[PDB]
């Protein structure tokens, strides 16, 4: 099965409604930069974005030149001339939009409350999909926690329910509508919903992680912002994850939840393998297109895990642009974020930049050891661990932000659909290295064992092992005299066959 | 308040059946031994005990001679002439009976099955309780598991309806019938209802904790059996509670169950009181009026924390009894458990023992360097600190197996009234020690705290408490921006 490849096309109101495609000034990467060669390599483009109104509604921003709007949409679905499995989906939220202190956050709550408002809701994502040509829905909301889950869920089954009818009304079978969520790739974040992870992603097509901004300014210490794995030697974080609403016991939270732990992409990976009913198929990982940058970092490790003096502030409170040589950074007035295409020009500019590499976490840095700059980002490189991951674990496929980010040969993109698809391309022998591994196991995701049947009757000595009802379970002290999961003396340890 | 003081007084049904006040030989404590003295220090005594049968209603044994086992209650409460707040309360189960492998245990496992069966039941409690003349139901079923709790909880609230209706129609405003059950005091099989607490202790007056039994043959180092507080140098215990279906964080059942730890007294009361809704005045601390023996004990620590070769088999599984001096031993057929006054008679006898005492543990235990045994018991002293401990933690008062062990000028009896009520006993500056104290932190113990409002639309780094809904709340991380209660970012750490 094909890996997904599925890239953001982000595109500002302003933008669009000042559309053009001969002025980088204005729109700096027009529809038309994604040439055929692009389109085929791409599975899905995830046009963004939309948001939830207040009268809880999918629906463009109200300042929106609807005319315009359509003319991007159509431009990016006439793409699917090139490439016959190419959907243009569109995105609903994102982070500015739907964080908790995002302006339209209170709308994705309140949308997503009742039957009433969630059929309202979801008829409105179907609409909005149909009357731009859009080919699926994507909901991006940044992130839903506490009894918010629940609706979530309901509107995301509703959607998926009025999808399908509308594949069979347009006669897409052969690309029928879908569905998908931007997740949470860290663990806090994570454990917002992590306990209905099942329920959340099975009207879905695929989960598509954010699994990178795992460091930036707003942590005191500098990091790979998208390690694949653990580099001992960085920075450790709490895992959230063992305070989420699952039930499960001290034993069973501490065997799931190594803490702290390695905030890495193969710690979101494996965190959302160990619930049970999350399919492989369905995890896509994400990749950043970009980079981001601290400064007042010491030397010795390359500007890894050190203090800084960057504000974390959003947005950036300073006009001092100081990454040498980042223009974009000025077009955006941020030095902490820069596309990879701009990075890469950086490098090959004199500016001071090193590039180096971390073969635990299998992710390059630029180090600019005059003005004390670290900047975390991934690269082609970076991108053939993480693709011989997604193979490997047999992951739905990769997801990026965003499109305008990749250099203007659109390397990244072109690496990605090249591990994924290319005949001459062979990663069999590629180390994946020592990095540190998740080592959790849930309840949920336990190895196939082998126990004698429990005997009731019997008293059983700690560490004893029976096979019983499904699983095969572990006395935690003595004196056992309980069958296992009547009480508090057994641990679940495996599955039986 | 007045402490309670509750004393099983435990009657085998060949004794009552042979029930005589004036030979030892047949019934070594009969009723009579319970003087108007020993009545007016008592507050409760637990006659036991009675079974559920397969018909699932509370009964007597079906072997007791039901003339003689009326007579022997009705002396029990005659007793209530000497002292008007005196209950003789009747107890249902014991080890025996109840344990998961007793003989009755299926009868109790299906008796709170269903709403029918609980009725049936509840009703034969006040029936029995009525018929004999008992003043209260105790339950020692140990232990309902997981799956047999709610039954349970609902046959004792189904107890209390009736209980309470009947104290109405017998006008008995003074003296109310009760409802008490005896409850785990070790974290193994607190496990098993432990999530519950609660509910299974609203509708009682009192849950008698059998704080002892926390060491035995059954474990490979010899313990006190009823330390109060820990010695770090005993051994220590896997904390069962942080299994407990709570529902609770990884950080909550942390907080509330360090592991191992020092199984004693004060862990049991301490973890009682960790659960909310669980008020301390129902919290009864049990102590033995026995002690437990080991043979086969290296010496260096007088018998303390050795590996010993005492059998864990119940019955004893042999004729010897090993342990010097104890006659009640013989009489019983196992040298594993002496009553304190057995314990007492063995001390002035001469038979080779040394009294030692863990000030740790502030307890007493026995010592024969000659013969290698070791013996945890409790006495008047270790009384003290047992009863302080009550006092400072407002418990509702003690409970004791049995009255038959204690001596016979009923020492241990007088020495536990005596600390609650004798105006010439003054324990201000008993000292309580150094031992290990029991330090989780649960829902029901939150310590007070003060803290800014939380306020919604502001973004808490790590550390940061506010309060709320009238908690106090610790972020577990930082850029928290949701409410506590709401983010399983937040820790509930203090209340008020
Ligand atoms: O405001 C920004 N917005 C992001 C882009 C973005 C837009 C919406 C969204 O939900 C998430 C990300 C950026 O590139 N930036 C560059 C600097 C400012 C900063
Ligand atoms: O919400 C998003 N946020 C960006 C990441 C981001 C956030 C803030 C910022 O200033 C710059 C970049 C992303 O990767 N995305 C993928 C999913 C939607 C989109
Ligand atoms: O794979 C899927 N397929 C659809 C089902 C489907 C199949 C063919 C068709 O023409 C239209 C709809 C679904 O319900 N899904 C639920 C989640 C995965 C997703
Ligand atoms: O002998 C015991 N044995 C120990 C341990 C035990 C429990 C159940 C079992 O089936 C066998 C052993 C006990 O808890 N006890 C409670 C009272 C008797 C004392
Ligand atoms: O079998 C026993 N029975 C206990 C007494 C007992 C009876 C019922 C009950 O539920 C709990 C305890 C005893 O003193 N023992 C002395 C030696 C034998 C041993
Ligand atoms: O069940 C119980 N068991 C005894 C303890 C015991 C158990 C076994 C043994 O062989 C000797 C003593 C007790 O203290 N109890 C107080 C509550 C009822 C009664
Ligand atoms: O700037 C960031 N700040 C961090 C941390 C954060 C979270 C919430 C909040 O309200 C403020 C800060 C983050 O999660 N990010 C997600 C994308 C932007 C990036």
């Amino acid at each position: 099965t094909r890996k997904a490849v599925i890239g953001y096309y982000f595109i500002p109101t302003n933008q669009i409604n000042n559309y053009t495609e001969t002025d980088t000034s204005v729109v700096p990467f027009p529809v038309s930069n994604i040439t055929p060669a692009k389109a085929k390599q791409l599975t899905h483009i995830n046009f963004s974005f939309l948001d939830i109104n207040s009268n809880l509604e999918c629906a463009w921003d109200p300042a929106t030149n609807d005319a315009k709007a359509r003319d991007v949409v159509n431009r990016l679905t006439a793409l699917k001339a090139h490439n016959p499995s190419l959907r243009i989906m569109f995105s609903i939220g994102g982070w500015y939009y739907s964080n908790d202190l995002g302006v339209s956050h209170a709308n994705y709550v309140n949308a997503v409350k009742t039957p009433a408002s969630r059929a309202k809701f979801a008829q409105s994502c179907v609409r909005i999909m149909k009357d731009y040509g859009f080919d699926g829905v994507d909901i991006d909301w940044e992130y839903p926690q506490a009894a918010e889950v629940d609706g979530f869920i309901a509107a995301l089954q509703e959607i998926r329910t009025l999808l399908n009818q509308q594949t069979i009304t347009d006669g897409r079978q052969a690309l029928p509508y879908q569905l998908t969520i931007a997740g949470a790739g860290g663990a806090f974040f994570l454990s917002r919903y992590y306990s209905k992870l099942a329920q959340i992603v099975a009207p879905l097509d695929y989960i598509n992680l954010m699994t990178y901004d795992l460091a930036g300014p707003w942590e005191k210490v500098t990091n790979h912002q998208a390690a694949l794995f653990g580099d001992a030697a960085g920075p450790t974080f709490y895992n959230a994850l063992r305070e989420a609403n699952l039930g499960w016991s001290w034993e069973e939270l501490t065997r799931a939840f190594p803490s702290p732990f390695s905030l890495t992409v193969d710690a979101a990976v494996q965190q959302h393998l160990m619930m049970e009913g999350v399919p492989s198929a369905k995890i896509v990982m994400g990749v950043p297109f970009y980079g981001r940058a601290f400064k007042g970092v010491s030397g010795g490790n390359g500007g890894q895990y050190s203090s800084h003096s960057t504000p974390g502030e959003d947005p950036y409170p300073s006009t001092d642009y100081w990454l040498v040589g980042c223009e974009e950074c000025v077009r955006d007035k941020d030095p902490r974020i820069a596309s990879y295409r701009q990075l890469e020009q950086m490098l090959q500019g004199n500016y001071g930049y090193q590039r180096l590499w971390n073969d635990k976490t299998k992710t390059p840095y630029l180090y600019h050891a005059q003005n004390g700059l670290f900047v975390t980002y991934d690269d082609a490189e970076s991108f053939k661990y993480k693709a011989k991951y997604i193979k490997q674990q047999q992951l739905g496929g990769v997801m990026f932000w965003h499109l305008g980010q990749d250099n203007r040969n659109g390397d990244l993109l072109a690496a990605l659909d090249r591990y994924f698809n290319a005949a001459d391309y062979d990663d069999s022998q590629l180390d994946m290295g020592t990095g540190l591994r998740y080592t959790g196991v849930g309840p949920g995701n336990l190895p196939i064992m082998t126990a004698p049947a429990y005997v009731p009757g019997t008293t059983y000595a700690q560490g004893a092992l029976v096979s019983y009802q499904g699983y095969v379970w572990q006395t935690k002290w003595g004196y056992i005299t309980s069958a296992p999961g009547s009480d508090s003396a057994w641990l679940k340890v495996g599955r039986v066959a």
